[PDB]
């Protein structure tokens, strides 16, 4: 029956409540009861408080008038208000310290999942003082995650007014009864419970859930912890700059502040980082992850030497040239891994700092061909198996389904040994047509992959493999260097390719190198274990690219 | 017979030169003469200095063996370096002294415009100090302007060793007879001079310039004012935002910093703004310049409603949505100024500062139809020609060469009056079939608009002007409201349309608003005077915007 859910901003979604601060600066000040609520309610439907909610005037067009109420509330009540007293400075105060009450976001959320539509009814002013931009933030953060967002100043209506209540159940496009609606003011549910929707009645919010939960016949108190945001991809600003004339480089942007370039591995696409995105761009960074040369909308040239460390790098180098950054924090994963270490080495002045996942940094060993270092450690023999051109491509192209599906596995679920790869004769000799759904995917993330590879297949992409011998080359050109800009190393327990004791020396390259660690977390890392890659990241960066 | 010309960084381009910090901090503590460049220079082609420049080692790594260097100097010369003495400390300092010489770059630029290539060619270093972020600005800056950047550090080679000046003649495709090389130090011109390159040695400037153009044959010195920088098209970065399902936004977006979003007029594009693109970027903004509804690679739905006051703002503010971004400053012309002022209007939270060139902010007139007030002002005739669907489009449409090279012309050449436009039949009905060229534009220039109209033509744009009614009440709303973010007014002196006089009560609802004014200045603004266009934003952008 219930196919909506509706939650206000103040005391709901986000606490403590505006209102709350009346209160308590009353109680702080020693103020007499109430005045400041008297103040802030005089002339009811037409005060200045009304006239601000419905979007007449502006905030700092109301604080003065607040002013006069309060001083007229103080001069009936026979008190003095104290010296110092400033109604800009207490709602400055108190629109900073509300903060997202995560678990009502994360309640409307589930019900959003469970194929509820979701709104944001509040009354709200247009906000013009100095401090706006922290409101505006709020505001982003919190909207994203609704179908709808109505606000009182924007559509010239308040609650309890009963025309507000039929401009929700129109923008719904529900009846009454189909409706749940959480606020903190009874007066505010009064018009929905007339019209016939569930209302609840919002103070402490684990009973306003538990009430939710009761209603809805949906589990949201104590349900598990869940995913951070992932991204849709057709929402998301797509950039696009050509390094040279046959090259594009393809991007996703997201947020303000530093920029950060993140850089996936093999096979993968901007979207392997889908659950970093959001949380690095509301940590305050500009992220950008790219669709590295070969992938998804970037140009994928066939020519083996195209995808060398050296043309690669320099082509980032003028990616960052082209989009006006002088600098950006570099973080990759797999080969996007090796190839920040390389661009630490090669262009510290355009690195901000420096993160690997999973990839170590390992210098050319100047007496030895790179295929023979290859050749020694049985768990790259995948990596052989990729030199031959055409061999990988038919067996990965051949079925983009199962290929994606095969590799992208967490731990727990492995279907592909690394192990004699060349002499089984291919990747997936021993793996089924149709494997199950990792745990760490959808169907339809693994048909995102799927489409971006109809594009332009392996090639491309196995090509990274095949300049073994030039990269030994451009790497020996920097042995005598040490990497000393910020830079962190992220080590993978369960990733059996690249395995954490690969990284143990690392500390000879990079002194001051960080480090954290991801326990029981396979190869794809950003997906296997989202939450704790998210953390490491955020921490790393407001303390070392900041 | 001269097709090309190299310049150095240091002592050419970029001033005062490093090298000079040796001298000065001799002088400036009293150490003996020359010590500094001693240890600078110790063990020549295999001391610490040579191995710095050709890649081997990171400036970080160079600066303790420096001030082994100068121990061992001191020592040999039996006197004591003071207390404090800081090699890092130095040139950190010296780096950050030096500018880029605009005399110079000036000249290289007007060779590249007379079709030399130009290059420079440096002895430099992998620079990872914290403070690496200046000199990667400095090197961003110069670059762009030249055909090839050759680094000592990135291809292991050195002025003076010949390989290098084989390695650049090698990078033009030239031989060394086409060939003039200026540097400030003699031992390296030389080798440039025994291949029989023209050299320059350069103390001054002009002297040098005076020289340079000698032998070029071309005026460099005492030339008239240069335009500001303009992009090329395929040198940007593309991005593209879905707004909702029928409406794509594109932008161009070059810079890091505070987020400037550029909105363009009518009949305009993303690209009107190319003299402030690089000029704000380089100014510390990160700028996003839009092909606004309408026009260019933006989305162009047909109906009139889609293009009101109303859709057009809610679109801008799901633009930030998208992009994750809180706020930016707008800044508009022509239309787009309209738009801007209404941004601020409605949305003061999502705005950081507004700006608007020619288009002053009128508030709607309650008592008085928009379609009246537009009739009472001749100069708006133009305005009801734009009423009916199909009628501009066709005249409009009908030749585009002939449209915009009418349409974009200073204010000394005009050809259209826009003068009883409805009686005379049209806009063009006086003026030539083939208009000569605007001192503002270039063919070229005509051309790339040409071709972005010709993917929608002029309905969606037409469009803007075929809201008034609905502008008129969505304004109405804002009547009681004031603008008291930071405001900056722009006005023209020869726009004879959006007249400078029609701005004059803008501080009645604007009453902290600021003012620059172009003199000589006709409608079309951003082309006609770029230089003081630039001057008059930036100096704002930096005073209330940040
Ligand atoms: C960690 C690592 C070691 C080597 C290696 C060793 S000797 C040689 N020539 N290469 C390579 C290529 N990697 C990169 C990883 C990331 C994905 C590709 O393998
Ligand atoms: C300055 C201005 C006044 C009006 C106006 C007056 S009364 C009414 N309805 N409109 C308009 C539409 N503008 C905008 C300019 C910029 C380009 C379009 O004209
Ligand atoms: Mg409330
Ligand atoms: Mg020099």
């Amino acid at each position: 029956t219930l196919r909506a859910a509706v939650f206000d901003l103040d005391g709901v979604l986000a606490l403590p409540a505006v209102f709350g601060v009346l209160g308590r600066t009353e109680e702080a000040l020693a103020l007499p009861r109430g005045l400041l609520n008297d103040a802030f309610q005089k002339g009811g439907p037409e005060g200045a408080t009304t006239r601000l909610m419905k979007g007449e005037i502006t905030l700092s067009q109301w604080i003065p008038l607040m002013e006069e109420n309060c001083r007229k509330c103080s001069e009936t009540a026979k008190v003095c208000l104290p010296k110092n007293f400033s109604i800009k400075e207490i709602f400055d105060k108190a629109i900073s310290a509300r903060k997202i009450n995560r678990p009502m976001l994360q309640a409307a959320l589930m019900l959003r999942k469970k194929g509820f539509t979701t709104a944001i009814l509040t009354n709200t002013w247009l906000d013009d003082r100095a401090e706006r931009d922290g409101l505006a933030q709020l505001m982003c953060e919190l909207k994203m995650h609704f179908d709808f967002l109505i606000e009182s100043c924007q559509v010239g209506m308040v609650k309890p007014e009963p025309q507000i209540y039929k401009f929700l159940l129109d923008t719904l496009k529900a009846s009454p009864s189909e409706v749940v609606f959480l606020d903190d003011i009874g007066a505010n549910l009064k018009p929905a419970r007339d019209l016939g929707m569930v209302t609840i009645l919002v103070q402490d919010t684990d009973t306003a859930l538990k009430e939710l939960e009761k209603v809805t016949g949906i589990q949201l108190l104590n349900t598990p912890a869940p995913l951070p945001t992932s991204c849709n991809p057709s929402d998301m600003s797509h950039g696009y700059v050509t390094v040279k004339p046959r090259v594009r480089l393809h991007f996703v942007e997201l947020g303000s502040g530093p920029a950060v370039c993140l850089c996936h591995g093999f096979p993968e696409s901007w979207y392997s980082w889908r659950y970093q995105i959001p949380a690095l761009a509301q940590a305050g960074y500009r992220v950008l992850a790219m669709d590295m040369k070969g992938y998804g909308e970037s140009s994928a040239p066939p020519e083996i030497e195209e995808y060398c460390m050296e043309v690669l790098c320099k082509e980032m180098v003028t990616f960052l040239d082209k989009l006006g950054l002088s600098q950006a924090v570099f973080i990759g994963h797999d080969w996007g891994g090796m190839l920040v270490w390389y661009m630490a080495l090669f262009y510290p002045e355009r690195v901000r700092a420096v993160a690997s996942l999973n990839t170590p940094f390992i210098p050319a060993n100047p007496n030895m061909s790179p295929l023979e270092s290859i050749k020694a450690n049985p768990v790259f023999d995948y990596q052989l198996y990729f030199q031959e051109p055409g061999v990988a491509e038919a067996e990965l192209e051949q079925n983009l389904s199962r290929t994606f599906k095969s590799l992208f596995r967490a731990s727990d679920e492995s279907v592909l040994s690394m192990h004699k790869v060349c002499e089984a004769g291919g990747l997936f000799v021993n793996s089924p047509e149709e494997p199950s759904l990792s745990r760490m995917v959808t169907e339809e993330e693994i048909q995102f992959y799927v489409q971006q590879f109809k594009k332009s297949g392996f090639r491309g992409p196995l090509n990274w493999y095949r300049n073994m011998e030039r990269n030994w080359k451009w790497a020996c050109k920097s042995l005598g260097r040490k990497i000393l800009i910020p830079a962190l190393m992220v080590t993978a327990e369960k990733d059996f390719v690249l395995v954490p004791q690969m990284s143990q020396h690392m500390e000879d390259w990079i002194p001051h190198l960080k480090r954290g660690h991801i326990e029981d977390c396979g190869h794809w890392t950003q997906m296997d274990k989202p939450t704790e890659v998210n953390q490491i990241l955020i921490k790393w960066l407001d303390s070392d690219a900041r």
